[PDB]
């Protein structure tokens, strides 16, 4: 291969260790058709009496 | 009894569902001899760490 490797796709690399290399080498999508809903983004509370 | 016939009574109607109709149709009292002591009127606390 030469340039044009990764096919002009927006390429995202999984760094957080969620990738399962026994399931997939790569997932190719029309990213217009996948939506992630965010009802609450990562939210913090300080607990000091809780059990 | 086409007109008000419980004159001489102050009349109070129970509407919070405490009334037990199998126990009494009505209770008649000398209200000078019944006292309710109110040591603490109703209070609310919000709990978010309690067990």
């Amino acid at each position: 291969f030469r340039d044009g490797s990764f096919l002009g796709f927006n390429t995202h690399f999984n760094r957080n260790g969620a990738w399962a290399p026994t399931s997939a080498v790569g997932v190719i999508a029309d990213s217009s058709r996948v939506k992630i809903g965010v009802r609450q983004d990562i939210t913090v509370k300080f607990l000091d009496q809780a059990t």
